C-alpha cells in the first residue's frame, strides 16, 4: 500500500495517510545512477497544516503543495526542516514564496548557510543540547544528538503515536550505510538510544527514506551503523 518509486514519476509527489491527521509525503530524485525516494510528514494543525521537510527540490515542492491543495485542501502555514541537506531544505524558497513560514534550528540554519543551501527563515530555539525537546503545535521536536548529521531533529505526533525519524532512521530494506559524509558515526547509536528512551510508546516509525515500520527500525539503524563503523 505504501508508495514506492515504481508508482511515482519524477517530479510528482504522493501522499499517504498514516493515521488521523497525519500523512507522509513521498517524492523521488535521481542521484548518480539510481532513483531514490524520500519521505516527509504532514500533520493537521486545527484548520491548518504543519509540513515536515520539503519534497527535495523546487519542482518537487511546488508539486507537493499542489497535491496537498488538491487532496487535503487545508493551508500549509508552517514548515520545519529536520536537517540542513537538500532533501530537507531544497524547496524552502518555494514554500516561502507561497506564504509558508519556514523553520529550522539555528544549528541547521548555520550548516545550510555554510553548504550554500536554502535557509529556513525562522529559528527554533531550545534544541541545541542532546535530549532537548520543544513543542511545535501538534508535534514535539526532539534533538537526539548527532547522528546522520550534527543537527538532525526527529518529530513526534503525540495524538497519533507517530515518530518521524527523518534520515537518522533507516528503513529495514537498507542493510548498508547511506550518505554518511556529514554523520557522527561515534554518537549515532547513543542518539538513537535517546530516541528509544524518549518515545517508547511510538506505534509508527517513519524513516527519511523508504517504508514505515515500528520501533524496530531504531535497532535496525543501530545495527547498520555499527556494521559500517566496523
Ligand atoms: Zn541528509
Ligand atoms: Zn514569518
Ligand atoms: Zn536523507
Amino acid at each position: 500500500e505504501y508508495p514506492t518509486v515504481s508508482e511515482i514519476p519524477v517530479g510528482e509527489v504522493r501522499l499517504y495517510q498514516i493515521a488521523d491527521g497525519v500523512w507522509s509525503h513521498i517524492a523521488t530524485q535521481s542521484f548518480d545512477g539510481a532513483v531514490y525516494p524520500s519521505n516527509g510528514l504532514i500533520v493537521r494543525d486545527g484548520d491548518e497544516l504543519l509540513l515536515i521537510d520539503t519534497a527535495w527540490g523546487a519542482k518537487n515542492t511546488a508539486a507537493l503543495l499542489a497535491e496537498i491543495e488538491k487532496q487535503i485542501g487545508l493551508p500549509v502555514t508552517r514548515a520545519v526542516s529536520t536537517h540542513f541537506h537538500d532533501d530537507r531544505v531544497g524547496g524552502v524558497d518555494v514554500l516561502r514564496a507561497a506564504g509558508v513560514a519556514t523553520y529550522a534550528s539555528p544549528s541547521t540554519r548555520r550548516l545550510a548557510e555554510v553548504e550554500g543551501n536554502e535557509i529556513p527563515t525562522h529559528s527554533l530555539e531550545g534544541l541545541s543540547s542532546s535530549g532537548d525537546a520543544v513543542r511545535f503545535g501538534p508535534v514535539e521536536l526532539f534533538y537526539p544528538g548527532a547522528a546522520h548529521s550534527t543537527d538532525n531533529l526527529v518529530v513526534y505526533v503525540p495524538s497519533a503515536s507517530v515518530l518521524y525519524g527523518g534520515c537518522a532512521i533507516y528503513e529495514l530494506s537498507r542493510t548498508s550505510a547511506g550518505n554518511v559524509a556529514d554523520a557522527d558515526l561515534a554518537e549515532w547509536p547513543t542518539s538513537i538510544e535517546r530516541i528509544q528512551q524518549h518515545y517508547p510508546e511510538a506505534q509508527f516509525v517513519i524513516p527519511g527514506h523508504g517504508l514505515p515500520g515500528g520501533l524496530d527500525l531504531l535497532k535496525h539503524t543501530t545495527n547498520v551503523v555499527k556494521a559500517h563503523t566496523n
